[PDB]
């Protein structure tokens, strides 16, 4: 998130906290759309599928750590 979007690490962490506590979609686009111009480029990036979904493959996929580095 941070290497390939420009999401800070405390943003970024913030929201995958929130992914893997099952947190409200609504939450998640909220700090995304906040952040600017990364968090709109990521929530481009999910296509159709929901931000929460996509992230949590991004977790199952990379691990937590490589996620947020992204």
């Amino acid at each position: 998130m941070a290497k390939e979007f420009g999401i800070p690490a405390a943003v970024a962490g913030t929201v995958l906290n929130v992914v893997e506590a099952g947190g409200w979609v609504t939450t998640i686009v909220s700090i995304l759309t906040a952040v600017g111009s990364g968090g709109l480029s990521l929530l481009a990036a999910a296509g159709r599928e929901s931000i929460k979904a996509y992230l949590k493959k991004e977790i199952k996929k990379k691990g937590k750590r490589a996620v947020i580095a992204w």
